[PDB]
């Protein structure tokens, strides 16, 4: 059928560039309400407000609650009525995004996006994941545009904690095996269609450049310095890895992500880190070759991310919770069923056994 | 500085994708003006219009002038005035696409962009050429935003003339080797800023796309048909060579094809087939590998592009023309200076000479 | 589901070995029936007693009718019935083979099958296709068996004609890719279930050992003499391509020869002749990379088989022909539907255009 | 001379097949005698029982002495007398199967092989090895058969001791080997005449397949579940490995496993655990490559194979009991003169220890 890739209208990336926030904001709208991070906003407030002053713009400041809930965004639903602003700002996690690109959604305004973490690929998409009050899944809601504009400030993201730049290595790596999954089973994409060159090749691109640049990152994320190697790895885990989601296809990786948030053992784990398992559970699933496998696993092991159940705090009750995992990642509707040939719930059991086993031999032969 | 990447918000492309516009053009707008080529609107104006009633949506049709001039864009101004429309939508070639997109930014509204034809890079880019009413250059419409939606009908396009398909093979083969030659010298982009990771392969996959697919399209183009070949070329001739060249930068190729459009002789060709000849223009320039040239001159060759100046109809006064060629080329803010090092008119004038040769010696050996 | 591979019992290829038939049949039966080809009977009736005799076994020899038809196995069922034999022996072609498959079906007695021609796959195949008295298909008859025993005489292939060896030649070549296409499809085979590492190792072995062997084997069936070149053809012409095509499954190259069975101009071609032309349709269809598709045309043309549509002795409305092929070959219950992401009429009417296109390229280059 | 290669008729694998048994079996005979394992009946009875009766087929179950000897043989073929069963059914490990084939062959009937354990080649082959009731090695049963029907319930296999598994793994990981060096000496298969290419092919896909999913498959075996890895090993143990020596061919290292017999030390361990280091010692014989023979101790050892004598319980008079392996595996008609120039007594003795002495270096340089 069609084959389709969706994008946001401008990506931008570079040190230093929430001093130029408003100058690349100002074509947009000229009154703005800014959904902020709660942790950001304790040191940069003051670095957001002059930049929309000094580019003459308006601003309103609104502190994030911490979760992308309808009750959330319903509250800043009537805190920008009250603004009369033209557009939303989302600075922040992904959390803190994917509420700025609902509010903006209801309130019929561009959205501007701008990660201060690389820890998801939720910054570039059309979708905002929307939860309970209490962090449980509620529903997707689906949006009918990208984000107008995506801004990452390099320096903001390498002064976070390393580990959250491991969780979007994680998410990213995930990128690629669930795009040449979806070819190779011609499903359809949450852009509409099949996939293009263009998103299969951004696909591949981030699993590279996360195989080539990862570990390089992970030092300068250590430093909370801006290297080259960090920037590659900050364009891969967002630009890359969201084109590379949304127009290439997701699979089995992100079913068992969605069954391991069922485990409240692993529930508060980061969104990527349950990723990064659920990719070596496809693995096995395909049966990826040895040198694949071993690959993933390494670097997943070298920045820091959960290669077996153990490291996701599941260590009693295996059997009955990977039980659990298999069943909710077979849901109807689960991107599990994108797998070629597709997936019973006794191959994902199998399939995650396994690879905790596997990551259990990693760990065995490295010490 | 910042590293920036653009791109249409939507980028759709299948077989008889026209009977689906409707479906696809409804969450822009529900009133509609098209802006349409004549010998296009004569051959679809019903399937148009059955398309957006089916959809319920409001349409007027408004047939385009022939070329892109402030005047024509101020008569359809009045029209849609009078059209009180919701979007633009743009139905043709490169003329009618960049009306339709000066069009929708004079009038303030989102712009569909549907081309009938796989000729230039034109669809998906954010910036409208305007001539004066006779066809000679005017000025450069920089855009705010590339088109909301570029929707490419694959049928479509395989009923259109061979050379056409040629032609976007030309201006597409240009995009690898501009945008490298953009990031060997740290050039600005027409994005406003250095080279992404993303660009520069959509840019590489573009000449490895026309390398692997162009004769066989060809074929299918010649024949009218539509075949996986055809397919994939249409893409790398207007997404990925529209974002490459845009994201990814321009240097002598087309430098070079503006400067030939100021030889009267070489007026009756498209806009790809001079790009054809100044890539091999560019690829003597920067000393390009035999195996490089021998490969773009094949592949040139093998689908009708020019290699030679005679094939372009310059046969009389080469030094003086060449002379002219270069001049025009190395003017104050062109795209050559791009290239590593700059270029000075003797070293283009050098280029053009021996790449003409070049050219004349790979046609004799064909034989 | 499962996977499943079927086989004769036993596969026995040798000079000569029409010798030793009776040895080799014992322990099947010691009363035989023999349906065989008339032309084939009047150079090894006596050989084919003598073998029996002195193995001390009861035969009776029935020509047979040159078609198969229900008619003709009911008039073999009447002389089996009076012949009161424990056993069937089809010696000759793909029409005498399938008859006694058919006739031993309905006798319920075991069946062997000594081909005096490698010109198709069908001597190991559980399968019978039956014809009307006056060559027009009837119905396939599927077997619940394959045949108990399979028994090549290399030096009686090697006597018959050349034109007939590359029958099989060009029947084998579409093993390989219509396996591959429906193990990329997860399509079932004719077996009952998904593909074996066995049939495509296999059917793989079928396509390298043709490329290996396909030109020297011809030189020694143009002059009528057995090498080991010529050993290995007839293998890969009867075993591997047997069992690679059911128990690998078929895709466009034999729906493509059914379509092609429609029209009345390519009624004089052999079997194998017209699957020939189908394989590149379908590497068209596929978008086969290029030195794949001049490989597979190479080796066509360099043993004599059709590569244009002209070569099958179509030259005359051709568009209007290629719409029945088209129409024909994507019929309910055809192979095509194994394709990856199905094909529709006008996809496989564009490839049998192109393919008629790229094999008339070839032919050019090639003088 | 003639070129043979034999095979079962169908060969059925598939996770919970044994629900589908009944189905499956239906097309052989009406009422069924059951020789199965007693461990296996002791959890499957009743779900082989189901599989009959919903097929609507009549069942008798025998359970299975524990030998392959001609009393129980004889003792079942009474059982079967009074059952008046049209077909016999062998469900359980290696020894089940072969009495199976040797009862049916008595009676004159169809045979279905279910492996339980995917632990040696016996499955598909058409021979049974008749042992005395105190299981000393009694007679080779030739039979004129292969096997109508081998289903192999993956998830069974699964369910099994991981030590039955790799025994399996010891006896196809000689598959190669033994076939290679039998057709570079010109060597009589089992099959009655010389090796096809389809052997050859299958034989080598066999050691490819032990080589890339040899330790996959281990992981999920010990896990008990069923993954892609764990469905190729099954099958290279099973068909791949049981076509590849019947009709490839046998040489030194199933020589070498008779020999080992011999010695009371080693008598009770596996079948493909003797054939383990027969394969180290024709490494040897042959001289294999260094790389070739520390492929073989890896994989050998990563599985938990034999590959020094001691581990084979055989540590007290070395010297005088290797003597008696060589000179047993050298008896007049064993498979060791299938070796390349052949093999004396003091050749493959010399083999022996110094096979032992690289199992001990390549133990030393692990730990
Ligand atoms: N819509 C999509 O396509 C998509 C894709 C993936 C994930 N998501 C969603 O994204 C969410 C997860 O986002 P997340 O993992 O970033 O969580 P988050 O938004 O809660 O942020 C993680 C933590 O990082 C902290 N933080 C943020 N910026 C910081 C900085 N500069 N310095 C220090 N600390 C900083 C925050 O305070 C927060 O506690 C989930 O709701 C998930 O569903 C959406
Ligand atoms: N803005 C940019 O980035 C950019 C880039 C490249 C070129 N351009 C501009 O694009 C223009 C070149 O456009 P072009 O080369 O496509 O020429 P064009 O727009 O004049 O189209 C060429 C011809 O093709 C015909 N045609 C279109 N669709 C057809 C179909 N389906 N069947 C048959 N005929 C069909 C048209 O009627 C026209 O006569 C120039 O103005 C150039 O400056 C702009
Ligand atoms: N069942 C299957 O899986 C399967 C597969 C492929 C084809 N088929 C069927 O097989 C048939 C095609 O058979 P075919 O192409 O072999 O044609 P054919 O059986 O008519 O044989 C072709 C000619 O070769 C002659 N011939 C045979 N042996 C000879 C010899 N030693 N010397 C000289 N001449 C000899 C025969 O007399 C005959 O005239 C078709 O009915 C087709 O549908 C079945
Ligand atoms: N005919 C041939 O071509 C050929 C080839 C190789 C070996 N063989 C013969 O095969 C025999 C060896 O077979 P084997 O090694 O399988 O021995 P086996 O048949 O005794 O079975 C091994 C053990 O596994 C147990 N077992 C079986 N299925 C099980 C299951 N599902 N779960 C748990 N335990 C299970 C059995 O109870 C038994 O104790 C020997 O007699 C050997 O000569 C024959
Ligand atoms: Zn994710
Ligand atoms: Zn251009
Ligand atoms: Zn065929
Ligand atoms: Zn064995």
């Amino acid at each position: 059928m069609d084959r389709i890739i969706q994008s946001p209208g401008k990506y931008i990336q570079g040190a230093d560039v929430i001093n130029r926030l408003g100058e690349y904001l100002k074509p947009l709208a000229e009154r703005w309400l800014v959904v902020g991070d709660k942790f950001v906003l304790g040191f940069a407030q003051s670095t957001v407000e002059k930049s929309f002053k000094d580019a003459g713009l308006v601003v309103e400041i609104a502190p994030f609650g911490g979760e992308c809930s309808q009750n959330e965004i319903d509250r800043l639903r009537g805190i920008a009525e009250t603004a009369q602003c033209g557009a939303i700002l989302g600075i922040g996690g992904g959390k803190t995004l994917d509420t700025a690109k609902a509010l903006a959604h209801f309130m019929g305004v561009p959205v501007a996006i701008a990660p201060t973490i690389a820890s998801t690929d939720a910054p570039c998409s059309a979708l905002s994941v929307i939860y309970t009050d209490e962090g449980e899944f509620d529903r997707y809601l689906l949006l009918p545009n990208n984000p107008n504009m995506v801004i990452v400030d390099t320096k903001i993201v390498a002064g976070a904690p390393a580990r959250l730049l491991a969780a979007g290595i994680g998410d990213a790596l995930a990128t690629w095996f669930e795009a040449r999954a979806c070819s190779r089973s011609g499903a359809t994409t949450m852009a509409g269609g099949k996939c293009t060159q263009a998103a299969l090749a951004l696909a591949e691109l981030c699993y590279n450049t996360l195989l080539e640049e990862g570990e390089k990152a992970m030092l300068a994320a250590e430093q909370h310095v801006v290297t080259p190697a960090l920037e590659r790895v900050i364009e891969a885990n967002t630009y890359l890895s969201g084109v590379g989601f949304e127009s290439g296809g997701l699979a089995a990786a992100h079913a068992v992500h969605n069954g391991l948030t069922a485990i409240p053992d692993a529930h508060h784990y980061y969104h990527g880190e349950k990723v990064a398992f659920g990719t070596l559970t496809q693995l096995v699933l395909e049966n990826a070759p040895v040198e694949e496998i071993e690959t993933v696993a390494a670097l997943s092991h070298a920045v820091g991310l959960p290669i077996t159940l153990a490291q996701l705090d599941i260590k009693e009750d295996v059997p009955a919770k990977m039980r659990i995992v298999a069943e909710a990642a077979c849901a109807e509707g689960e991107t599990i069923h994108n797998m070629p040939g597709g997936a019973t719930p006794d191959q994902v059991y199998a399939a995650l056994l396994v690879a905790d086993q596997y990551g259990q031999r990693f760990l065995q032969e490295w010490e």
